[PDB]
RNA sequence: ACGGACCAAGGAGUCUAGCAAAUGUGCAAGUGUAUAUGAUUCUUUAAACAUUUUAUACGCAUAAUUAAUG
RNA sequence: AUGCUUUAUUGAGUACGAGCAUAUUUGGUAGGACCCGAGAGGCUUUGAACUAAGCGUGAUGAGAUUGAAGUCAGACGAAAGUCUGAUGGAGGAUCGAGUUGAUACUGACGUGCAAAUCGUUCAUUUCAAUCACGUUUAGGGGCGAAAGACUAAUCGAAAAGCCUAUUAGCUGGUUAUUUUCGAAAGAUCUCUCAGGAUCGCUGGAGUUGAUUAAUAUAAUUUUACCAGGUAGAGAUAAUGAU
RNA sequence: UUGUGUUGAAGCGAAAUACGUGAGUUUUCGUGGAACAUCUCCCUAGUGCAGAUCUUGGUGGAAGUAGCAACUAUUCAAAUGAGAACUUUGAAGACUGAAGUGGAGAAGGGUUUCUUGUCAACUGUGAUUGAACAAGAGUUAGCCGCUCCUAAGGGAUAGCUGAAAAGUGUUUAAAGGGGUCCCCGUCUCAAAAGGGAAACAGGUUGAUAUUCCUGUGCCAAUAGUAUUAUGAGUUAGAUGGUAACAUAUAUAUAAAUGAACUCCUUUACAUAGGCUUUACACUCGGGGUGCGUUUUCUUUGCACUUUACCU
RNA sequence: UUUGUUUUGUAGCAAUAGUAAUUCGUAAUUAUCCGAAGUGGUAAGGACUAUCCUUGAAAAAAGGAGGGAACGGCUUUGUGCUUUGCUACUCUUAAUACUUGUAUGAGCGUACCAACAACCGCAUCAGGUCUCCAAGGUUAACAGCCUCUGGUUAAAUAGAAAAAAGUAGGUAAGGGAAGUCGGCAAAAUAGAUCCGUAACUUCGGGAAAAGGAUUGGCUCUGAGGACAUUAAUGUUAACUCAGAACUGAAACGGACAAGGGGAAUCCGACUGUUUAAUUAAAACAUAGCAUUGUGAAAAGCCACAACUGGUAUUAACACAAUGUGAUUUCUGCCCAGUGCUUUGAAUGUCAACUUGAUGAAAUUCAAUCAAGCGCAGGUAAACGGCGGGAGUAACUAUGACUCUCUUAAGGUAGCCAAAUGCCUCGUCAUCUAAUUAGUGACGCGCAUGAAUGGAUUAACGAGAUUCCCACUGUCCCUACUUGCUAUCUAGCGAAACCACAGCCAAGGGAACGGGCUUGGCAAAAUCAGCGGGGAAAGAAGACCCUGUUGAGCUUUACUCUAGUCUGGCUUUGUGAAACGACUUAAGAGGUGCUACUUUUAAAGUUGUUUUACUUAUCCAUUUAUAGGGAUGAAUUUCCCAAUAUGGAGACAUAGCCAGGUGGGGAGUUUGACUGGGGCGGUACAUCUGUUAAAUAUUAACGCAGAUGUCCAAAGACAAGCUCAAAGAGAACAGAAAUCUCUUGUAGACUAAAAGGGGAAAAGCUUGUUUGAUUUCUAUUUUCAGAACAAGUAGAAAACGUGAAAGCGUGGCCUAUCGAUCCUUUAUAUUUGCAAAAUGACGUAAAUUACUUACUACUGUGCAUAUAGAGGUGUCUGAAAAGUUACCACAGGGAUAACUGGCUUGUGGCUGCCAAGCGCUCCUAGCGACGUAGCUUUUUGAUCCUUCGAUGUCGGCUCUUCCUAUCAUUGGGACGCAGAAGUCUCAAAGUGUCGGAUUGUUCACCCGCUAAUAGGGAACGUGA
């Protein structure tokens, strides 16, 4: 009969991101000259925190070299990052935490953050806080290298890829136990309006495939397929299995 | 069992198409002057009057029967 | 082959034509169709001055209680550590007036002051708090801490105008006088059982006949003849009981 | 076809020694004031009402009945007037009790405001009252606001899609600009509580006031040329202090050179808790002035004793 | 740049203004305007501390700095750079004069209300509606109560009287919940100081636990600071706190203000939220726990008609989709069913396209690695599920043990008459006097159980229950009082409703009358109450049934559809390899130049597959900013070679076609009869007997039954023969084996129900057969005298049997079955395919070809006439699943759920007879086996009245009637000594109670009593 309370949040009216407070967009720097012949070196200025995010960000001063002036960049800090450094960026530059340096020259073991999956693409992979990658083999001839995803995944990357030496700042923030209803409503209150949540076995059979009933169940199997239309993929989506996982 | 406090005005088997039966009228193996045209028709007349100077417009009737050549 | 024959069978066929036109009435059909009456379906538009949720910019919560971590001082002890007094001001802490609401009297009123009010009594006040303007979301769609709730006294699909005088085997109505004739509520078929068609029962029109105490005729008798297994009877005649 | 009418038509009220089984027809008197028939025979129709919770309009019994009950409360005397429980004046008794029927604004209303007059209807009892009715009046800004800026957002331009109607909004625009020949970079609307040049006190009208009057201040803008005065610098740019820093007082602290380019600061920001300072408020005692009580008491009870922006 | 003091000034504004006074005249003058403190209401600033998985706008506009471009002036040769002097020149503010378009200050708002009558609510409506200011006393207090400044004394009315009854209040002796479903309502408590506080517990609480004492006024004592002369003297405050004496009708938070407490059970963890106008909860949310999908602009989830978007200013500590619901302790077994998911040319089926074979061609036929299903696995914190019967231990009883059916697995740990147990008011204990209630145990549990979460649980709740203390007008049992109404006056002034109307009893009547019949009776007009009746009003019954009337929701109902997945063709270019296809003489052959299958340097062209390239096409980044190799400030070396960049790349994407999946979505349907409907059944198409009343016809969900088949013989004809059974006889042989005789009217048989028929046959056995065949008519049954269907009597052919007359058109007779449209095979010297031809230039002539005359028989495919067949059992013949406790419409008393009416089976009461009981004795008192009535206080049966409506259980209050008499009054009898009782007569005058449990009517206990009888009045009684 109705339209799904799921289905209403494609049309974006009131499913929007809250992003009045916001500081902008962590991206790495333009690809030019400098970081493909040698390194080019910027300063931290500061530290800041960004509303919807957990991580910290690095605001970084460069120097103009086609022209007398200065630039900023707003960088994903590591940890262990602190006002007054000086980071280097390009393909020369040597191994330490916050350079930032092609994958192809980095040994074996080393851990990254903010990577590029296509070069020049100014990063995209590993951005959360507390979560790192690992570099798990290089090709016999360059042109190719190896990482291992924070999921667990394995991936190839193109050799002359970006990515900043070190782990992402902040890590370890899920070990808080919540505890009350407002602490979630208030960290809800600066990313999207999905907070609370309504259990589909509590409303009537218009608005959910689960509703209604005399006992509150669901009466189906509640594990749906892939090609299933947007109305009704609702329950455990392809689901290989269910149950307790015992390894 | 339902409608009705009282009074006045209004208020409901009609019109058109197509078929049949009955009855009145005209002509009769025929009958009906279609659309038009004509006229010393032109307030009335948007009515009435006329029919192309051994005579093939059309309808119904005058002949039936068969899927059909007939 | 211009097919033939008495045969049988069929036609809304023939055996010296009756039609065409035009008044009116009646009947059945289509149309608004004797008059008034739905619940619905579709096309195109108008509303978030109420209310729901998000967002921008601002404003607001008398008074009192309780007493977390940190700090100072004192006592004990070989160390580790423990005990006592003060300080301090945490928490979706506690009472409570405003504010925001609505538990009970199943109180009053119920032709109200009022198409939701009045009185007393209740719940809530540092937080998932409460208000005001501005702004976004439009109808098979929106919004919902979820009651099928709310979307201008309208929601298990808003409001305005059209298609539209939609359809109804079903309720209600249907307008002057006298005179003459006068019913059925059985039967067959039916997605038929509150309907219909068809036969029966009724009225009107018109011929052919009889008007010759006749013939045709008769919900009646008489004379001649025919068919029957019900009332009674039987159980020792058959069957079955006893 | 052939008739009635100002010497009185139709219609209406009451009737008749009248006719007919009946629907009806005909006639008298009164009112009325202008048209009305045909039965000699035909044509024609939106042609005959007791009902449909029928339509529109008018009118009853109920009935001088139900009722005119929240908000503590009224009394004496006078004026006016045809007429005063509910108009005005004086004297009493009381209420609101600063979280006020006290003052000032927004949304909404639109002359309800003021003066004069004044009662047909309204002001659910009266009414001489009134936000009712009639005639004429009344709203004054460089400093209070809008107007300007940007926000959540709206409308647009290029392009693309669609029969169009419309949808979307740099998705490869030779755009928009500003700076003097260069670089930067879409247009426009959206806040009378956010941002933001600048004003105070006293007086004044029947009705306006940080707007009018008086006095004293502030902010912003003000072409070119020439003269005259105010100060400063050089015989292409001033000094003091160890330092943190300081200095132009002319009517008026106005002048301490500085291009392209570049970097910062103000505007500019949440909540809770106590400590502290200063203005406004409130109160106690002296002095002055006026008033009140006073059979008894009382060096006594109340009022006033003020000071804005700007330098 | 020095001292007390030179002395002035509210520092200027400034007293010239404002306020309070005293003056003199019909605008006039004077005097004051100045000395020291306290309290802490309101606002703003300051320096700080702490909190966040929460870190809390922007722009117009203005300012500061770095750097160092340019530059002493007036005329002085020339072609902006070349020549001579003065060492006034450069800024800055103000005023003036002239040339200039006319060289200060635009435009719009401004009255009044802001609710008390100016706004919205139909109104001059007790409603709703945003912001700022805020005095004195009491006090913790901006609370409550009283007051000053300012505001008012007004409300759609007034006067009198004062009874019932109502509404808002106040008291009550003795008892203290006995009232009631229920302590509903009301009382009792309460401020502050000092003492004292349990179980349990997540150690934080519970907690104001529970409890006890004090409190006025007056007169005193003690404690707590600051400052200046020097430990000493002197001045000087604010408010609290602790003690003592005295005093009063023993009172003192004196008015206001202000918790009732305790022992347990059920649910939910908690603060939070919800059906605006009948539900505030145990419902929703929540932290915590668990499961699922996804590594990206060719991804997951969602929006759009397309083009494009949301999450996303994102990136697995993320985004998206679901369950359960704090902590503690746990979370058992099942993958057979239904879902979801994994592998694929070994593999069955399953489209378009393509490729071959054949043919004149249209067609026809065959082959080929798509996805999906099938085949083989995984998965229960997916949907869900988790057994019976017997025997057995030295008194009984029980069953550790055993046997046997049996499943995918057989309910595990726990828990229980639970918000879950029918029987049920379960059994035992406890609580009371008395317990359908409460609590603790028991468990073969109709039908308990593990994230459909199981068992607990401190704190919390306008949540659901039981008991105790305090308290009381809830009650015994009511009384007295105040305001405001009602009442009577002056004024003003409606509405609902209304066929006509309004006293009764019985009768009949649509079975409950105001009106009708027969009786009782019946005398103006008027005031206040009241709730018996007018089956009173409101309003086309919402329950129930009917309608070929709807709508919401569901699904493995009938047809479809968006989206997804999969294959083909086009977009679409340049090369190169490797294997497939259709051809060479070979290969063994089997066959009568020849016919078919078979190992290899191909007769030459086409096909799936793999790889390479860049310009089509797609993506990303930037201001399209250097061609490859070796926490100051920055602006005015060498080698390698002459499409913005990078990544994909003829693959994605896109257009047309084809297949799968698809309640996410659309449209629709879901028979009838029927002692209401539903369930059951078929009485829905047929047949035998009976009801059926001696022609014929005749109903019910009447009675006893049968049909949707069967048979090359069980059909046709002819001949011969005679059956069931019984008796007596015969080696094994008997009750039953084969054989002989005698009797035998059918007692046998004849496919199947039942009825009728049948003896040289209609039965049995033999012989020959296919009349169970082709065509037509007159007609009988049901009936409209319509079709099918099943029969009867015949005619035109060709046959069978029999010697012959004859008989045969299925079964000895009565049942055994089917339209239009469509399809399919048969027949024909009958026809068509719209200008014509197709056997065939056949036969005979003729020539110099457009020659002539003759002929039953003429391409593929399709159509058509006539005859059978494929089926409609709802059988005169639609292609069709559920639910509505969210509901709508037109109707029905043609039809159900009350009262009333007829009946009285069942329920209740009363009789008659005498077997027997009563030691003995039929009848004191009873009464078996039988049998006659009465009543309408049970329940049925029926469907008469009411569906445009007669309010549906019980209790409380109040009146009246009946007798089928419990007590009280007079009597009779006994199996009657007295006492106490039992049976019975006249008799309705007077009575027939207080309580515990339950919503109860009904029950069952504790009591008292004289007795604690039974009933009716629309199941008496809801304006
Ligand atoms: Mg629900
Ligand atoms: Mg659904
Ligand atoms: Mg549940
Ligand atoms: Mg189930
Ligand atoms: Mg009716
Ligand atoms: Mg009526
Ligand atoms: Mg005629
Ligand atoms: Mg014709
Ligand atoms: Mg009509
Ligand atoms: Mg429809
Ligand atoms: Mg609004
Ligand atoms: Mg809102
Ligand atoms: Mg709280
Ligand atoms: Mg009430
Ligand atoms: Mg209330
Ligand atoms: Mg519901
Ligand atoms: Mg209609
Ligand atoms: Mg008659
Ligand atoms: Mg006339
Ligand atoms: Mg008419
Ligand atoms: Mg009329
Ligand atoms: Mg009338
Ligand atoms: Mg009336
Ligand atoms: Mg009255
Ligand atoms: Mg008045
Ligand atoms: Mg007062
Ligand atoms: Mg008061
Ligand atoms: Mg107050
Ligand atoms: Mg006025
Ligand atoms: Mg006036
Ligand atoms: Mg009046
Ligand atoms: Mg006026
Ligand atoms: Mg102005
Ligand atoms: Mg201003
Ligand atoms: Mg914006
Ligand atoms: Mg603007
Ligand atoms: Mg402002
Ligand atoms: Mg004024
Ligand atoms: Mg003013
Ligand atoms: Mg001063
Ligand atoms: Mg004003
Ligand atoms: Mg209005
Ligand atoms: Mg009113
Ligand atoms: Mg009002
Ligand atoms: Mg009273
Ligand atoms: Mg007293
Ligand atoms: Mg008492
Ligand atoms: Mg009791
Ligand atoms: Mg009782
Ligand atoms: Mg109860
Ligand atoms: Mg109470
Ligand atoms: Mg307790
Ligand atoms: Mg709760
Ligand atoms: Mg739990
Ligand atoms: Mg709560
Ligand atoms: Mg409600
Ligand atoms: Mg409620
Ligand atoms: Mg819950
Ligand atoms: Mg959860
Ligand atoms: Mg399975
Ligand atoms: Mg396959
Ligand atoms: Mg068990
Ligand atoms: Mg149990
Ligand atoms: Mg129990
Ligand atoms: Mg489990
Ligand atoms: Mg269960
Ligand atoms: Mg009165
Ligand atoms: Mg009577
Ligand atoms: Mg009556
Ligand atoms: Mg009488
Ligand atoms: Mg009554
Ligand atoms: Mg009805
Ligand atoms: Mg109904
Ligand atoms: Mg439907
Ligand atoms: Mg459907
Ligand atoms: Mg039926
Ligand atoms: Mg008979
Ligand atoms: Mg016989
Ligand atoms: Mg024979
Ligand atoms: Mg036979
Ligand atoms: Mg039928
Ligand atoms: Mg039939
Ligand atoms: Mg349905
Ligand atoms: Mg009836
Ligand atoms: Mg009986
Ligand atoms: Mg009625
Ligand atoms: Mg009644
Ligand atoms: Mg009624
Ligand atoms: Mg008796
Ligand atoms: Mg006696
Ligand atoms: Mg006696
Ligand atoms: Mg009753
Ligand atoms: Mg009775
Ligand atoms: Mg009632
Ligand atoms: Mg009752
Ligand atoms: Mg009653």
């Amino acid at each position: 009969g109705r339209v799904i309370r799921g289905q209403r949040k494609g049309r974006g009216s009131i499913f929007k991101s809250h992003n009045h407070h916001r500081k902008g967009a962590a991206k790495l720097r333009h690809l030019d000259y400098c970081e493909k012949k040698g390194y080019i070196k910027g300063l931290v200025k500061d530290i800041i925190h960004d509303p919807g995010r957990g991580a910290p960000l690095a605001k970084v001063i460069f120097k103009r070299t086609e022209k007398y002036g200065k630039k900023e960049e707003l960088i994903i800090a590591s940890e262990g990052m602190f006002t007054g450094q000086y980071i280097s960026c390009g393909t020369k530059a040597p191994l330490s935490v916050g350079n930032i340096l092609p994958i192809g020259k980095m040994p074996e073991g080393t851990l990254i953050c903010n990577l590029e999956h296509r070069t020049g693409n100014r990063g995209t992979l590993v951005k959360a806080s507390g979560c790192y990658a690992t570099v798990v083999g290089q090709s016999e001839d360059g042109k190719k290298t190896k990482v291992r995803l924070p999921s667990g995944a394995k991936k190839t990357i193109d050799a002359k890829a970006r990515a900043m030496v070190g782990v992402v700042g902040a890590g370890g923030r899920i070990d808080k136990p919540i505890l009350k209803a407002g602490v979630a409503h208030h960290k809800y209150r600066v990313k999207r309006n999905c907070w609370p949540k309504v259990r589909g076995v509590a409303m009537n059979p218009v608005e959910h495939p689960h509703g209604g009933g005399n006992h509150q169940h669901i009466g189906h199997p509640s594990t749906v397929s892939r090609s299933a239309p947007a109305g009704q993929k609702v329950g455990l989506i392809a689901a290989r299995r269910t149950g307790l996982l015992r390894g």
